[PDB]
C-alpha cells in the first residue's frame, strides 16, 4: 500500500515546506463552513498562511490521518511536525493564547 512509503512521505513534504497544514472535508480553494472555516480563519488573523489537504480525495488521507496525528476525528490542525488537535481545542486555546504561542513557537521552532 501506498501509506507508509509515499503518502507520509508526501505529508512530511508538505509539513517541512508549508509550516501550517489543515486536514479537513476540503482545500484551501474550496473550504468547507462550520469547525475547518473557523480553524482556517483563526489562523489567517493570528497571521499565518496554511494548507488546507482535502481528506475526502484518498481514503488513505481519510483512515491514515488519524495514526500520523493519534487524534480523532476531523477537522484536525498540524504545525511544524505535530499535531494541535480539532475545533474545540483550537477555539479554546486561541482564547487562552496557548495556540497564539504555539503558532509563533511553529513559525520560529
Amino acid at each position: 500500500m501506498a501509506l507508509t512509503p509515499a503518502l507520509k512521505t508526501t505529508l512530511d513534504k508538505v509539513v517541512t515546506s508549508h509550516k501550517v497544514v489543515l486536514f479537513m472535508k476540503g482545500t484551501k480553494d474550496f473550504p468547507q463552513c462550520g469547525f475547518s472555516q473557523t480553524v482556517v480563519q483563526i489562523l489567517k488573523s493570528l497571521n499565518a498562511p496554511f494548507e488546507s489537504v482535502n481528506i475526502l480525495e484518498n481514503e488513505l488521507l481519510r483512515q491514515g490521518l488519524k495514526e500520523y496525528s493519534s487524534w480523532p476525528t476531523f477537522p484536525q490542525l498540524y504545525i511544524d511536525g505535530e499535531f494541535f488537535g480539532g475545533c474545540d481545542i483550537t477555539v479554546e486555546a486561541y482564547k487562552s493564547g496557548e495556540l497564539q504561542e504555539q503558532v509563533e513557537k511553529a513559525m520560529c521552532s
